[PDB]
C-alpha cells in the first residue's frame, strides 16, 4: 500500500510523461523489444520492426505508445482504487494478447529506465521507489484477475 506522499511522487512524475507521452511510450516499448525480443512476437501489428533503428523511425509505436501510457496513466491517477479502471486491461491481456506477468515485469523495468533517461535530474531515489512500488501495485492486482480467470 503506498502512502499519499508516494502517490504525490507518482502523480508529479506522471505529469512530466504527459509532456510527451508518444515519445516516453514510444521509448519504453523500444526499450522492451529491444531488451526482450519475445515480447515483440505477441504483437503481430509491430513484429516487422526488428531493429531499433526501424522501431524509432516508425509511427506505430509513437501512436501505442499513446494508447499504452494513457491507460497506465488512468490507472495510476485511480492511486490503488484501481479495480474498476484494472479490470477490463487484465482480462484482454489474459486472454486476448495472452501476456505473462514476467511480460508486465519486463514493462515495468523500461518504465523506469525511460523516466531516468528522460528526467535525469528530476526522478531521484524516492520517485523511483515510489514508482516502483506503484508498478508492483498493479502487477499485483493484474496477477490476481489472472488468477481469477484461470490464466
Ligand atoms: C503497463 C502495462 C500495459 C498497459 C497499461 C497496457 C495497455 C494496453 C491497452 C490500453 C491496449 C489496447 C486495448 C486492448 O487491446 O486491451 C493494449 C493492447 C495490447 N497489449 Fe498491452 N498493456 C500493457 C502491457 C503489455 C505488455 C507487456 C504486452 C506484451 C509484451 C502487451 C501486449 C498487448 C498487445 C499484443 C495488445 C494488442 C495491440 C494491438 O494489436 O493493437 N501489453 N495494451
Amino acid at each position: 500500500v503506498l502512502s499519499e506522499g508516494e502517490w504525490q511522487l507518482v502523480l508529479h512524475v506522471w505529469a512530466k510523461v504527459e509532456a510527451d507521452v508518444a515519445g516516453h511510450g514510444q521509448d519504453i516499448l523500444i526499450r522492451l523489444f529491444k531488451s526482450h525480443p519475445e515480447t515483440l512476437e505477441k504483437f503481430d501489428r509491430f513484429k516487422h520492426l526488428k531493429t531499433e533503428a526501424e522501431m524509432k523511425a516508425s509511427e506505430d509505436l509513437k501512436k501505442h505508445g499513446v494508447t499504452v501510457l494513457t491507460a497506465l496513466g488512468a490507472i495510476l491517477k485511480k492511486k490503488g482504487h484501481h479495480e474498476a479502471e484494472l479490470k477490463p486491461l487484465a482480462q484482454s491481456h489474459a486472454t486476448k494478447h495472452k501476456i505473462p506477468i514476467k511480460y508486465l515485469e519486463f514493462i515495468s523495468e523500461a518504465i523506469i529506465h525511460v523516466l531516468h533517461s528522460r528526467h535525469p535530474g528530476d526522478f531521484g531515489a524516492d520517485a523511483q521507489g515510489a514508482m516502483n512500488k506503484a508498478l508492483e501495485l498493479f502487477r499485483k492486482d493484474i496477477a490476481a484477475k489472472y488468477k481469477e480467470l484461470g490464466y
